[PDB]
């Protein structure tokens, strides 16, 4: 393979002699050329493990280096200073400091000109993060809500234009809000030029996707993959009018892109580089694990996959350090963690505590919250976990069931149980939710709903608000990124008028998205309301964990409470939280208590907390007492 010195010196000879000896001296190139020789050995390495001796790898890749060096000289400025600051400290994601909210711009605020808008309430909450939905050009009708890309560089017209957007980006970074957007690398949607000219035959774009001739691939393949979508076609392919088969792992009009095709890689970093460009801060690394397909196995966390982000990840360290990976990847815990590196996904979506969440307030029991947060918390030092309560998507319970079976419980009984609860079939049940893909064959089944509307908002259980505090105190203490689910924070419910829009009828994850809630929002200061109450408790926290060092970092150690009902655990040795998962009164002896102080401040109610004496925390309470 070529080294950093050989490619920078031919990157150069597009210049003329003067203008070339001009740009050696500039300090772009100066800093350009440091990077490159930083990690250029890195993304050399990576893409080597997956192309190996392809002809087109040393010419895809002296391309792509032409481009960086391109795109990194045409970056502004402004951006420019993040880059350095964020190689200077490559943990400002591991800051108690940060706190994330994620909205649809169209069903928050209409569009973008009304998102700007909104960012006075943005900085009113608190946030340091906003991911805002897919923006960009898709299919009418049916898109899996903007998932399904038609240009990642056409703005949705419904939403603006790339001019609104970069505004708002600017806007955000002038209220000192990181932008977050998604990078849907692993397909496109059926309409995107790409997809159109390759099924079409143009040799430009010759295996771009992966088609097949008939059945043949497709049977074999369907053989070990997983369905994500039972409800819209069988296996992960899709079959086109001329009767050939397309890989299509989501929707049918979602084709995988096929990155056994070094050319595939270098569009899609000329893609990234583009939103690098625009100020972006974190990319959201939509689908992470289905980027490489293999006869014979899940073609899901393939070895291969993980190296292409990796190379991805170099990319941007040489030629937009500012950029970092959010890694989507909802799958087995041991699956999960390995996105997560420096050199990869710096921070990824925490799905594990997110489902456990969910799954004991529905047992009481928080056994296996216990067991993810004593040996599935910690991660590798400059990452981050991206801890949630809700998304865009239903709720997958992904808990691993080798873990579930050494506390004597079967993952498959258990995961029959939990969807019976959520959707509102099980004998008490608070929860009013959807079911989400259940599979006939497996089955499987997810649970679309709002928070409000799983903890029982929609009927006014009285402890509706005080489980929403309960489940969002533990995203925001346990020790990594927090992110809202913008609307929670006002208990807003159930669209429950979604199964009446026929492009959404078959898709129950549109119960979850509803628009912004005037009425809501205008009961946010209003105590008495449900809205004003969840509003105050959810901004309290928020503003208790960016003020105080205690909750700073991602590390954290388990406390045995003692109780099957109260979860406990301690950050930076210095803050002890419990959290009652039942909805009786529940105590923590003094006998466990005795090597605590006397007496601790709980920065939840605000009261001084005797630790020498049994402590009986109420119905749903959450205590955070600072213990050092
Ligand atoms: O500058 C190094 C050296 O490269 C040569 C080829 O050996 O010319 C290349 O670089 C020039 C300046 O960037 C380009 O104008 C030229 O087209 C390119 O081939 C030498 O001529 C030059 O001394
Ligand atoms: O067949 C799977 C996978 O292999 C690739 C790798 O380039 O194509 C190879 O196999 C095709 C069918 O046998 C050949 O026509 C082709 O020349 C060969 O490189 C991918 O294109 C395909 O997805
Ligand atoms: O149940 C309401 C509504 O949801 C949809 C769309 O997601 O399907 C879900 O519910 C069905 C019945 O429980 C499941 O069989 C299906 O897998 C699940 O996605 C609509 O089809 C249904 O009308």
């Amino acid at each position: 393979s070529p080294n950093s010195q050989y490619l920078k010196t031919r990157i150069l000879d597009i210049y003329t002699p003067e203008q070339r000896a001009g740009i050696e001296k500039s300090e772009d190139w100066r800093q350009f050329s440091r990077r490159m020789d930083t990690h250029f050995p890195k993304l050399m390495n990576e893409l080597d493990s997956v192309y190996g001796n392809n002809e087109a790898l040393l010419p895809m890749l002296e391309m792509l280096l032409a481009q960086a060096w391109q795109s990194y000289s045409q970056r502004n400025s402004s951006l420019k200073d993040i880059d350095i600051a964020r190689e200077n400290n490559p943990d400002w994601i591991l800051s108690n400091k940060q706190v994330g909210g994620v909205c649809y711009v169209d069903l928050f605020a209409g569009d973008l000109k009304g998102l700007k808008d909104k960012i006075p309430y943005f900085q009113e909450l608190g946030l340091t993060y906003l991911h805002l939905m897919p923006l960009f050009k898709c299919p009418e009708g049916k898109s899996d809500g903007g998932y399904a890309v038609s240009s990642y560089r056409d703005v949705n017209p419904a939403l603006g234009t790339i001019g609104d957007l970069r505004e708002v980006i600017a806007a955000l970074h002038e209220a000192g809000i990181s932008a977050v957007v998604d990078f849907i690398f692993n397909h496109t949607s059926n309409e995107h030029e790409w997809a159109q000219r390759c099924a079409a035959g143009d040799p430009l774009f010759d295996n771009f996707y992966y088609i097949f001739p008939d059945r043949r691939m497709p049977d074999q393949y369907d053989r070990t993959l997983r369905e994500i979508f039972p409800d819209q076609h069988p296996g992960g392919f899709s079959q086109l009018e001329d009767g050939r088969w397309v890989w299509t792992t989501f929707n049918s009009f979602q084709w995988d892109l096929n990155y056994s095709n070094p050319w595939v890689f270098r569009a899609m970093a000329g893609e990234m580089l583009f939103l690098a460009n625009l100020g972006v801060d974190i990319l959201r690394m939509d689908a992470v694990a289905f980027i490489w397909k293999q006869m014979g196995t899940s073609c899901e966390n393939l070895p291969q996959a993980h190296a292409l982000i990796r190379a991805f990840n170099a990319v941007m360290r040489i030629a937009a350090p500012a950029v970092f990976f959010k890694s989507e990847a909802i799958v087995h815990p041991d699956q999960v963690v390995q996105y997560i590196g420096q050199d990869e996904c710096q921070i990824g979506y925490n799905p594990l505590q997110m489902a456990l969440l969910w799954n004991t307030l529905a047992t009481r029991e928080v056994n296996l919250l216990h067991q993810a947060l004593t040996y599935r918390h910690n991660l590798p030092e400059h990452t981050a976990w991206v801890n949630y309560v809700r998304s865009h998507d239903d709720i997958g319970w992904t808990f691993a069931d080798e873990d579930a079976a050494y506390l004597g419980i079967s993952g498959y009984d258990h995961r029959q149980f939990l969807n019976r609860f959520f959707v509102n079939r099980f004998d008490g049940s608070f929860a009013r939710g959807v079911p989400f893909q259940y599979n006939p064959s497996t089955g499987d089944c997810r649970v679309s709903g709002t928070a409000a509307a799983l903890v029982g908002l929609a009927q006014d259980d009285p402890h509706a608000v005080d489980r929403i505090k309960l489940l969002y105190s533990i995203a925001l203490s346990t020790g990594g990124l927090p992110l809202i689910y913008l609307g929670d924070e006002v208990g807003t419910l159930n669209d429950d008028d979604w199964s009446q829009d026929s492009n959404k009828s078959d898709d129950s994850r549109w119960a979850h998205r509803p628009r912004y809630n005037e009425a809501l929002y205008a009961q946010r200061n209003d105590p008495s309301t449900a809205a004003g109450q969840i509003y105050q408790d959810l901004r309290h926290m928020i503003a208790v964990r960016q003020s105080n060092p205690r909750f700073d970092g991602g590390r954290l150690v388990t406390f045995n409470t003692n109780n099957k009902h109260i979860i406990g655990y301690i950050r930076n040795n210095a803050l002890l939280a419990f959290g009652n998962f039942s909805e009786y009164p529940q105590t923590v002896t003094a006998h466990t208590l005795q090597a605590m102080p006397f007496k601790a401040h709980d920065l939840i109610g605000g009261k001084t907390v005797s630790l020498n004496q049994d402590l009986t925390l109420q119905p749903y309470q959450v205590m955070w007492l600072e213990i050092a």
